[PDB]
């Protein structure tokens, strides 16, 4: 037996617990195992969209060994310190994925990544951990994306590309493609604003926005 | 027994047919009803894309009591127009949407909408009358859109935006989420430009374009 | 009995390889025809993500009447000059299509094309030899695409466009619709930048960049 989680009952989880109910009903046929929301702003349990959803307390004092949560909070620091307590507590992390999500050929994902619908992990990606790839994005080949990575919908992570810890890749926003020999990287904490065009490395913790992207 | 028709027969309209005949023949598993397009350019029937196509009064000749009419027309004042004419002599407005139409929880959509392939209506949205979503656009969580309002292509619509009546948001614009305590607003009749960035809110019936959005 | 093969074992090819196993497998049912890579900067055949690559010598030399080559290198150049030693080889173009790659009414595409997942050729549109749609790419309805146009990902390609031979459209690029009476051109050998704006006629031989799109 198993319980599963969406830990996160406000945009980034109410958007995702339909695709983890793909992941569940549909990709590992799983029509018994009950999901619930996990939410520390809740004192009693209430309701969302249908679905039970409590606090973390509530969650752990449930009865069950095998415990499976995908992390829906987009803020990658809050995301860190959530996994870190739920790897300590014997929880699993559980990557999500929607029926429409493609993913190619010799691609790594760490446990607990959220990958929306209509997402493309393209041919020879590695993933590190709790990565958040929101609607329509896509990694094309040959990326490293590190750990705690969040893109919003719509971003365009072209070839050999490093995206390192932390980074946040705003909306619409679009990278140009690195080589073998000079791969493109976006620095620990950097942020790429919404629709931002980025042909040139982005140093660690800068903000980045524009067409042509610019410090900010 | 049941008439099926898309109202425009020119790019809008030869557009959304394949996706009315996935809404009819697949969604509603519905290999018997007929589906037509409807232009009042025409005078004597011809046929587009191997449909007949006709004038609204010889759509309205038609002897069955069930009409279910999409428009299909970009332009929402002439939107509204047929809507109200058709509600006046009893047609019934249809809202058609793909295979891949993605529609997640507590989503609400007034009759008449063309939901394009690719689109995705996220959780907790409300729709109001005859809602052009064209392909791959997308609307975020707790959004509120209001009548005959009109996406272009690839709009990115994050969540927190309440779209007032007959705005028009261009191809592959981005507007930044609102939140809880400050909806994003764009106002009534406003027009975003293909491309724009919007980061504040649109007022009523202005124009905006750009990386930063700015008015026109 | 058949021979197919992606020519490009670099990034374009290894994203590739996956859509032309769907092409293969489940659009036309074949469980039974082997596929490879062809590429030049092999001397002694290796595997690529588990399918065995070699170089245009080897290919030749199988011994099969019925061979079927997509060409996955983005230069059309390049793209070209394979193409015209393919068919003078007697060894056949191959157009590859995705499950989710969606094909309206009345749509003409030449041998060759390489269309990725999430793509939309929408109604009455032409498109001529060996043409790159790259994922999520769309052309609109009444466009005429010449000979090895190639798009890169996220392209819009709006209505009542016509794109003339050898042009290439960069990531995300969004072109304004022309109309019946005057088609948008983008001419021949244009290169239109990431994340540009489009809103007039491109030049042949002219490289665009920005919101707006201007000269570089
Ligand atoms: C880039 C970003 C991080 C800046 O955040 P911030 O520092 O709070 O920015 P502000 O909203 O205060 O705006 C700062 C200024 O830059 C502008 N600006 C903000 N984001 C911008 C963007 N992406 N592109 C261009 N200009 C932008 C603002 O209009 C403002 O201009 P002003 O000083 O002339 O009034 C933020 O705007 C952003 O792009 N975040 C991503 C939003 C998103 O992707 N949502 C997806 C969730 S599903
Ligand atoms: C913004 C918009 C409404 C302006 O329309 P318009 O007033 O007829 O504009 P024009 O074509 O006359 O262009 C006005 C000027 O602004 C520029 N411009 C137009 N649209 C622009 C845009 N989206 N971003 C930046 N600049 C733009 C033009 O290049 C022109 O510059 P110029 O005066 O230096 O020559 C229109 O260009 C647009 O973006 N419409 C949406 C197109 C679309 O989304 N198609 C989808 C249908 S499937
Ligand atoms: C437009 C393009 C062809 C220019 O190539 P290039 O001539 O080699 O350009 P460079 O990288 O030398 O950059 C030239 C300058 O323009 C800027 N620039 C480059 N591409 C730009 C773009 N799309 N938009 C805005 N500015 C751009 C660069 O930052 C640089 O600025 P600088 O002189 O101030 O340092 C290229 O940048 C591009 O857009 N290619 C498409 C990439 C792509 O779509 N990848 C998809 C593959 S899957
Ligand atoms: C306001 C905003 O910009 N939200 C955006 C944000 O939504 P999030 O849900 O990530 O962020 P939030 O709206 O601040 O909500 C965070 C939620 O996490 C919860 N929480 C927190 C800490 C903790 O230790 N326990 C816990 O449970 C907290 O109680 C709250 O319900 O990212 C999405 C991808 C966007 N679509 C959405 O618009
Ligand atoms: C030229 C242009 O920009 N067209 C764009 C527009 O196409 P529309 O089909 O909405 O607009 P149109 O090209 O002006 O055609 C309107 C059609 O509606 C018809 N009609 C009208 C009024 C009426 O009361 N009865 C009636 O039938 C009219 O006869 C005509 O065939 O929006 C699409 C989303 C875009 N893809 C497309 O490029
Ligand atoms: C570095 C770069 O920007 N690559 C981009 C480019 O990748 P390509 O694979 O088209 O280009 P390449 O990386 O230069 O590789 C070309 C390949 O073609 C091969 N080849 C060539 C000639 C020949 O006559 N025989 C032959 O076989 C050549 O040996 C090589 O393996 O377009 C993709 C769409 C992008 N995703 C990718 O990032
Ligand atoms: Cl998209």
């Amino acid at each position: 037996s198993k319980v599963f989680a969406v830990y996160g009952a406000s945009g980034c989880g109410r958007s995702l617990m339909p695709v983890a109910n793909e992941q569940l009903r549909i990709l590992e046929g799983d029509t018994d195992s009950q999901i619930v929301f996990i939410d520390d702003a809740l004192d009693d349990n209430i309701t969302v969209n249908g679905y039970t959803a409590m606090n973390y307390t509530k969650f752990k004092s449930i009865k069950n060994d095998d415990k499976f949560v995908l992390i829906a909070i987009a803020n990658s620091s809050i995301r860190q310190k959530i996994a870190d307590k739920l790897v300590k507590d014997g929880i699993s992390l559980w990557t999500v994925q929607g029926m429409t999500t493609l993913i190619m050929d010799e691609v790594s994902i760490d446990a607990g990544a959220a990958l929306s619908p209509f997402v493309t992990i393209a041919a020879n990606v590695t993933i590190g951990k709790c990565f958040h790839a929101n609607l329509y994005s896509y990694v094309e080949h040959d990326c490293i994306i590190g750990d705690y990575v969040t893109f919003a919908p719509r971003v365009s992570c072209n070839g050999n590309i490093h995206i390192h810890d932390h980074a946040y890749i705003g909306t619409g926003a679009v990278i140009k493609q690195g080589t073998p020999d000079k791969p493109l990287i976006i620095g620990k904490g950097a942020i790429v604003g919404m629709g931002a065009v980025v042909t040139k490395e982005v140093p660690a913790g800068a903000v980045v926005i524009g067409n042509p992207a610019r410090l900010l």
